[PDB]
DNA sequence: TTACGTGAGTACTCACGTAA
DNA sequence: TTACGTGAGTACTCACGTAA
């Protein structure tokens, strides 16, 4: 359970206004009411404190497209709950969206990127293969290629929670998700 | 000045490699400009006004595209075409600003320096809620939903591909398939 | 207490040094405890508060030996003598912590501590004027006097420092105040 | 009229609040009006631009009390004299002041406070060589050694500059300058 | 786990060059 | 004399190291 303050703190530090900049492991000590070293006995690098951050989101995100897609058969559906998972999700972690629109990990090991670029693979893979199974479940397809509209659904994700960051939290990726569902449906239906 | 643009362009060119994604130190600007540190600081009073100049261009640049796009197409519903097709291609052409562009390279200096970036976009996203009130209001277009909806799925759009220009090393052009997107985002609100 | 002290040791082993001329920097500062600068930095946030240590210990200290005087001596004559004299003594004793008294050490740091100093000669020179109240002796004016009392020390405390410490600011009182007590009556 | 337009513009930034901290040659060329090369052209280095004011001080200084041992027969009167065109001169150029307390040296090369030590052994002489004449002028000399008694007298000059410099320019050195003197009178003739 | 600590860095400064 | 510098600092920071 350690291991995990280490990661809650971390975690609530960068949703403060203190994770607009670098979180230093002395001020992350701070949080976690231990000494610097202490740390180091549960991750061996500050890198690993957010490769491990990063593994939670994906294990959550993830998870959540694939209990979708059991509960779920429509394929409008399928998209508009994985479209308002993953910024509700953005929006109740407010510190780990910033480690998912990239600015979080400037501080940091320039590798860990990858791991990003292949969650959001991940949902992209995921988002095309929902809409590959409309012609299938429904006889129709989509006006543009499934490919696409994958990117084009994923975009638009990315480019809410840039905003969400940028306005320092001001701007709520949730906040009338319903007319903006409304919107895509008259536009992928 | 010549010696003070060469400045600019270090920098600029900097944070188009793959140092773009970490700190830009004085001392290896420094270096790309094949001066001394103390140099540097001769055509600057500090870092942060060098991204300043820079951020000082790219709202020059494209608020000055963005006014000739007005003056020039009238139709409401091209106009918004243009100006998204303008920022993608502004920002592919500008790989290293487009780090500015996203915020990213702007997380080891000054706040107020951030805060210049999200009222360049305040502003261009107040741009399309005009001109697609306009459209509803002179040309009947009843869209099924409200202006600020439509013209924050169009400013997504753009930032979902400055970002994912940037998170592929530029590798995946923000401009790429803007065509197919357009039929999409249009269909509603021809 | 085992670095924090060791520390302004050095700094006062420094300012008394002939390094103490000139700026005294972290990095040489830092060379004369045996660690490195970022280790100065977990015991003092800044060199600022590296000064005002030793600026409060030169306070506590003139302090409050001149409230041992009051309830010790009660002749206000000797009172006057023996302030004076714990100044040039404090002073003497402390060769590197006068070139703090005296100013010079100071302009190479924060403005702030060179408010102290003034602010603590006010008080220095508040209490001597008290004193003098307590008489007298040959017109004479509390304020004035008390201005003239503590000048005369601070001569002597720049003397002592620009002579490389040579002129000790003790010598030669007693004669000063043999002349000064006999016509003050 | 170049190498004093120099002085003047050093002398004075002393004399303002800058003053109390190092005069960079960038600022002092802003001052004079002409660039940093061109302080130089007339100064070696920044010490010259010290020394070069040095000289005024010393040259006031001495020429004055020379003048007085000329001008003045009196003992005592002499005495007074020196002190109060030491204290006047001070009051009168409070940037030069910041150079004879010597703070205003403590950014500069250790050589020009050599030279103020030389200055103030000038002076220490001067009333020492007038109070050895008392003597020989009214067959009465003083109650106290003359070298114990010069060194008082210039002490309590140094302070007076000290707390002039220190008060930023507050305390006024001739200020009640009678007092002090009908007290000194009155411990010595 | 805490005590005690540091190599490499980090934005910025200053008195003082030198070539045409 | 302009144009265009810079070697050596400066106070202060940080992620990660070593021994009890």
């Amino acid at each position: 359970n350690r291991r995990e303050e280490i990661l809650q703190a971390l975690a609530e530090m960068l949703e403060s206004n203190e994770g607009a900049s670098r979180i230093t492991t002395a001020k992350l000590a701070k949080q976690v009411g231990v000494s610097e070293a202490a740390l180091y006995r549960h991750f061996p690098s500050k890198t690993r404190m957010f490769e491990g951050l990063i593994e939670f989101i994906e294990e959550s995100l993830m998870s959540r497209i694939n209990r979708i897609f059991d509960e779920e058969k429509d394929t409008l559906n399928r998209i508009r709950l994985v479209m308002q998972l993953l910024l509700a999700f953005a929006e109740r972690n407010p510190g780990l969206t910033r480690i998912l629109s990239g600015h979080a990990l400037m501080f940091e090991n320039e590798r860990l990127r990858d791991r990003i670029n292949q969650l959001f693979e991940r949902i992209e893979t995921s988002l095309r293969q929902i809409l590959r199974e409309r012609k299938l479940r429904e006889g129709k397809s989509f006006p543009v290629d499934e490919n696409i509209l994958a990117a084009q659904l994923l975009g638009q994700v990315e480019g809410s929670l840039n905003r969400f960051v940028r306005s320092d939290f001001k701007y709520l990726p949730t906040a009338n998700f319903d007319e903006y569902w409304a919107l895509l449906s008259a536009q992928i239906k």
